[PDB]
């Protein structure tokens, strides 16, 4: 259980794009109401999960970096 | 088994007002993004359930009101 800085960046980048894409598509889906209403909970879950997993990465990399403070 | 449009109307009324409240709440949350993200799945479920219940009543009331109780 160890990841390098390259793996970290690529992984974070992947997660960032993952969360951002879903978040943007959800914003559009909110306007696509009773059209894509059957898909509401999908993107809602995905956006929540993506950002929760993003946080899961943040909390894990924090302990790794000894990252306990901000800039 | 007897259909009464008035109490059904009150039922629909209560659902309409509820769905309307949930719709604006969801809309607010959608623009209030990277905030309230922890409540995304909750609110989204409400709106979906409300819509699904609106559709439900609409299908149910149509099947019933397409008949006629004599009194």
């Amino acid at each position: 259980m160890s990841e390098g800085a390259e793996e970290l960046k690529a992984k974070l980048k992947k997660l960032n794009a993952q969360a951002t894409a879903l978040k943007m598509d959800l914003h559009d889906l909110a306007e696509d109401l009773p059209t894509g209403w059957n898909r509401i909970m999908e993107v809602a879950e995905k956006t929540y999960e993506a950002y929760r997993q993003l946080d899961e990465f943040r909390k894990s990399t924090a302990s790794l970096e000894h990252h306990h403070h901000h800039h």
